[PDB]
């Protein structure tokens, strides 16, 4: 239920979290079944979803696309690579509240 990095401090990673509506139905179609995650959590949930809808099928380069895809939406991105990780939590900051 929860996926951590090594780019990210790992207090940082535990931090609690609200999904706003869109991020929260996203990890509902995935499982979750609350309202309120930390941070890795919530990250675990976006890399399932990811995978079930195939936006992460090419392993080797790195690079989800995403651009006619919800999560596009989310993160108002059309792609954006798996290695950076400092920008993913970044895109998912704007779409929850702090709690
Ligand atoms: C099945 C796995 C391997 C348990 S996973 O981590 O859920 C797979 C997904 C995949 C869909 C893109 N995913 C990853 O493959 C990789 C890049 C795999 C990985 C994990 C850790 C480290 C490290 O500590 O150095 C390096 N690489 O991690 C992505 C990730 C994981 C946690 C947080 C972030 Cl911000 C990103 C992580 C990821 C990327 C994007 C999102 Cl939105 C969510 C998770």
């Amino acid at each position: 239920g929860a996926v951590t990095t090594s780019q990210i401090p790992a207090s940082e990673q535990e931090t609690l979290v609200r999904p706003k509506p869109l991020l929260l139905k996203l990890l509902k179609s995935v499982g979750a079944q609350k309202d309120t995650y930390t941070m890795k959590e919530v990250l675990f949930y976006l890399g399932q979803y990811i995978m079930t809808k195939r936006l992460y099928d090419e392993k080797q380069q790195h690079i989800v696309y995403c651009s006619n895809d919800l999560l596009g939406d989310l993160f108002g991105v059309p792609s954006f690579s798996v290695k950076e990780h400092r920008k993913i939590y970044t895109m998912i900051y704007r779409n929850l509240v702090v709690v």
